[PDB]
Formats: structure tokens, C-alpha cells, sequence
């Protein structure tokens, strides 16, 4: 037992990290095969940064301009380009640590592990959800550009973000590794406000079967409640409306704890119309929205990765 | 900015990882230059493991007895021998990946990353506390055994914790590398009580300051007072007392914000007296109490591992 917000094994991803150097930026990129990863920002001036026409931007710089550092081995730039957000630099070695690997773009509400990264050393890791305004509760500072996130489905590691920039909120803002940001962000160094959030409701009812399986009950009942009605208590607390797919996919849980997932959300309605008064729930005094029913069934049943 | 509860990468640790199997018990061994530890409840059935005899139970064993696997491979057995409550299986390959590393005791309050591990294929990593009873929270199902807690201090890890059992309340107990039990806990299957925990003080301080410099500032206020009263209203909280070694070790995070180390203990005062009312600090509606102010400064700063 225990229910801990778990991250993956970091190894793969640590042996593609490097680091990038063009002019007075420094930042960090992924190296995949012939292929430097980076977000295209570092072809940038502080004062570049500021309003930037990146082709023009990149038209005048060269390969040589391009200093990667694998570690303490310099790596020879031998081409560059630019896919929407992220530059390319083909380098002349293929790394000999590339993972089985896929660029994937996922959905607000899903999860993966950041390995936050400066001056191509990785410095710590940590889950992450993309939350519903496309905006990531990260812990970024300068330097930690082109730190990459990433799920890992037995050995195989599917990366879904790269690290751009801060909003003014302190929340954080990239794109996946086509270089298409998540949420309506420019890599501008201008205002730009993160849309209203909302809760993930079938994430928060994943961890209260995942409560259920670690042994806190005090919140459930016997009381039940139609889907109907426990959308109207949603859009009050500016929860996500549920929808059949997500019952679906609660489904196992549901089966094993035994509790119909309708069940469950009049415990929700209930925690949301009352509070907890002054009781936890894994450790927790708030309903928790960043673990996934798949989270769950990982942390709860023990699936690894080779 | 942002602060997430985030652990070492775990790439090094990875890498030592294997599978130890006697008679129907399988775990997980650490396997550095020739030698693979693991704990010695192995050896043992399941009647064994009820009232063990660990000096009878291993004479009776041999090298054969332990099939120990690095992924596919097989390592052959050449030695065993038991240090405290954990066995020590020299085998006929030393680990070409083998980082440098110590075996390191920590203190109750001190935070470090666990690896965990089935069937020697690493899971996935998250951070935890020792927690002042000497008991861990954790999240280890069948099969964890043999996972390991870690820090890491540039290249080095520094190995502290080898996981051996769970409590009736949840909570996890284990040993030392060395194989000595952290707290008042021996491998056997019968009852035993974890001793009544507290919150560590200095931890929660340690965050409150990390708050501030991520821009958290309600709780703050011009209010002071003497670590002697402080410490009246510790006590009747169930918290640590704290004592001047800690005031010094928070001197640093005292002198980045400019807050007198005692007049965050009158804000935590306050804070204790009545509670939060309705917001958040951190995201969190609960005073944290497993973060360093080693951690705090480690991520509000940036320091990496190479
Ligand atoms: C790259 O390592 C860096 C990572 C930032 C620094 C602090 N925390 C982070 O996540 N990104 C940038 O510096 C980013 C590039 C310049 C300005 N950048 C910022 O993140 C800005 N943020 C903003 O100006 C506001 C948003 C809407 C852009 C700050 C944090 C440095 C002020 C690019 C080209 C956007
Ligand atoms: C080894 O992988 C395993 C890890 C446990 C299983 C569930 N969660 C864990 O952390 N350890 C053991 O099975 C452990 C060995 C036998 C009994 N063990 C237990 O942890 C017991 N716990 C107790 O009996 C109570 C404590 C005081 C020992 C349970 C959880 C399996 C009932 C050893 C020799 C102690």
C-alpha cells in the first residue's frame, strides 16, 4: 500500500539529454538518433526575444553557430532546421543511448514525468498534468528550456512536451516535440494569460477509488446520484462535466472496490457541498485532480518497464 | 519558479537493479562492483518468516540456492554471506554500470528518492521522508523488497535505505545499506508499532520560505517571537521542538526573502492556532513537512548531477 504521485525511471530520457549554446543562451536539447531537439528560441537575442520573425532569425545563422555538448564531448553540427517551434540540428554522431522512442501529443488531463534539466545535466524529476487550459504546474527556472516530458509504456518512451517558457501566474507553457504549443502560447516574450482552469472531475474520482484501495473510507455513503445531476453540482464548482467514457473507463476501479462509480460521485457532490472537516484523504487536505485512472491501476497493481 | 516534490534522477540507480530468487520468493537486489545485497528475508518461506532463525536458515543454504538476474542474464552466485539484515551475494561480474557511491545512514527529518523495483525492472521514483518514528511513507506492494532510497551529491550516490516491510498502518520500515533497521523494527512477521510520529518543524519552516520566494506571501506578518514561546505552541501541536541549529540552518533562505527566521515561526504560530481558512500554500491545503531546507534551496537555486 501507499499512493505516492510516482514519476517513471528517468534513465532513458537522461542519456538524450545535451546541451545547446547559441550566442548568450544556453538551454538544453534532446538528442534522438542524428538529431538535436531544442526549443528554436535559442537563436534569440534578449532583445530578439522581445517580438522575433524566426525565419528571418534563422536564415542568418549557421551550423557553426551551434555549439552541442553531450556531456564534456562536443558534438559537430552538420545541418539545422526549423519545425513550427523547435529547431532540428543534425549533428554527426547517432546516439549510441537512444531509446525506443515516439513523439506523441496528448489531451488535457493526462499525466507524464518532466526531467528538468540545466545546461544538459538533469537535476531532478517529477509528475506533471496537462492541465485543462494547456498550462503545466511545473517547477522550471532559468536555464531548464528543452527539458522534455514523457510516459514510458513498457521500453518504450513516448515524449509529449518540451519545456518553453513561465506564464506571469509562475504556471509553465511549451509545445510537443513537433513544436506545436499546447494552449493559444507564442514563444513571444509578451503578455499572454493562460485561460480559466477547471478540475479534472474523473481524475479526482480516480483517487478517491485509489483512497478506497489504501484504506480511507470515511467519505463514502450509501447515497447515490443520476450522472444528470452530478453535472449540475460540476459546473458549480467548476468541476469538468463527466461523461459515460468516463464511467467507462472507471470501470475497473469501480469493479474492484466493489463501489459504483455513480456511488462515488454522490461521495464527490458530498466533499464538494461539505469540506472534509479537518479529515485527509491519501495525505491530502484537497481533492487531488493529477492522478489518472491509469495512475491508479499502475501505483495500486505494480507495472514496471524494461 | 513553481516547487514540486522532485527526486534525483534515477538513471544511476537503474543500472544496479536485479532480480534475486530463492526457493518461491522473489525481490530485488542492488548490484555494486561483484557483490549484490538484498534482504536476508529471501532465504526464507512463508512459515519461515513468522519466527525466523536467519543464522540457521542461511547455513542451510547454497550459492546455487540464489538465482540472481541482471535483466535477461544470469549472474552465478560464488559467495554469500549475511551483515545485519542483509545478505551479501558475491557474484562472478562485477556491474560495469556501478556509479560512485556510499552507504550512508540519515537522520529522522532528511528526505531521499526511492527507486521502486519489481521483478528487478524499476517502476518508478518519488521522494520521501524519514520520518521522525523511523518509518517511511511510501509505495511498496508485493515484490518491492530490495528497492533502494538514494540521494545523489554531483556524480555520487549516497545509498541510505533498502526497503524490507510494511506496517499495519501503511507506513514502510527498512534498513541501512548496512542492513541495520531504521527504528525499533526486526524482519519478522509478527506485530509491531511504528512509535507516535511528529511533524518536523524546521521542515514546514523550510517551505514556508520556499512559498515566499515562489510568491505565497498571506500568511506572512510583522508579528515576532522568542524560540522559547515558539516552541510552547510546538509542543501543543504535536510538532518538533526546534533549537538553534535549525534557526542557523535556515539562515540562508532567512537572509534571500529577508524574513527574520523567528518571525516565520510567528507566522507558523498563527498558521497552527487557525489554520488556513479556505487557501492554499503551494498548492497545498496542509503545513508540508518533507521538504529539506537543503530541498528548497536545491530547487529554488537549480543544482544538477553529472
Ligand atoms: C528558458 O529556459 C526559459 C525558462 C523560463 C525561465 C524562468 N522559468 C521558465 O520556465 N524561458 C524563457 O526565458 C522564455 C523565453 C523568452 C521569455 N521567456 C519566459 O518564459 C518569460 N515569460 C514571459 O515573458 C511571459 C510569457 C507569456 C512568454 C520570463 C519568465 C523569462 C519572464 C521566450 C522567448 C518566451
Ligand atoms: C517484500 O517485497 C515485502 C514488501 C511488502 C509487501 C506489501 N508491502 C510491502 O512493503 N515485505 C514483506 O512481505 C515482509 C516480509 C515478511 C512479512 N512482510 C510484511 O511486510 C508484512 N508485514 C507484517 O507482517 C507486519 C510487520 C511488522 C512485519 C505484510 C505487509 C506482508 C503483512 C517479512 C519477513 C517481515
Amino acid at each position: 500500500s501507499g499512493f505516492r504521485k510516482m514519476a517513471f525511471p528517468s534513465g532513458k530520457v537522461e542519456g538524450c539529454m545535451v546541451q545547446v549554446t547559441c550566442g548568450t543562451t544556453t538551454l538544453n536539447g534532446l538528442w534522438l538518433d542524428d538529431v538535436v531537439y531544442c526549443p528554436r528560441h535559442v537563436i534569440c537575442t534578449s532583445e530578439d526575444m522581445l517580438n522575433p520573425n524566426y525565419e528571418d532569425l534563422l536564415i542568418r545563422k549557421s551550423n557553426h553557430n551551434f555549439l552541442v555538448q553531450a556531456g564534456n564531448v562536443q558534438l559537430r553540427v552538420i545541418g539545422h532546421s526549423m519545425q513550427n517551434c523547435v529547431l532540428k540540428l543534425k549533428v554527426d554522431t547517432a546516439n549510441p543511448k537512444t531509446p525506443k522512442y515516439k513523439f506523441v501529443r496528448i489531451q488535457p488531463g493526462q499525466t507524464f514525468s518532466v526531467l528538468a534539466c540545466y545546461n544538459g545535466s538533469p537535476s531532478g524529476v517529477y509528475q506533471c498534468a496537462m492541465r485543462p487550459n494547456f498550462t503545466i504546474k511545473g517547477s522550471f527556472l532559468n536555464g531548464s528550456c528543452g527539458s522534455v516530458g514523457f510516459n514510458i509504456d513498457y521500453d518504450c518512451v513516448s515524449f509529449c512536451y518540451m519545456h518553453h517558457m513561465e506564464l506571469p501566474t509562475g504556471v509553465h507553457a511549451g509545445t510537443d516535440l513537433a513544436g506545436n504549443f499546447y494552449g493559444p502560447f507564442v514563444d513571444r516574450q509578451t503578455a499572454q494569460a493562460a485561460g480559466t482552469d477547471t478540475t479534472i472531475t474523473v481524475n479526482v474520482l480516480a483517487w478517491l477509488y485509489a483512497a478506497v484501495i489504501n484504506g480511507d473510507r470515511w467519505f463514502l455513503n450509501r447515497f447515490t446520484t443520476t450522472l444528470n445531476d452530478f453535472n449540475l453540482v460540476a459546473m458549480k464548482y467548476n468541476y469538468e462535466p463527466l461523461t459515460q467514457d468516463h464511467v467507462d473507463i472507471l470501470g475497473p476501479l469501480s469493479a474492484q472496490t466493489g463501489i459504483a462509480v455513480l456511488d462515488m460521485c454522490a461521495s464527490l457532490k458530498e466533499l464538494l457541498q461539505n469540506g472534509m472537516n479537518g479529515r485527509t484523504i491519501l495525505g491530502s487536505a484537497l481533492l487531488e485532480d493529477e492522478f489518472t485512472p491509469f495512475d491508479v491501476v499502475r501505483q495500486c497493481s505494480g507495472v514496471t518497464f524494461q
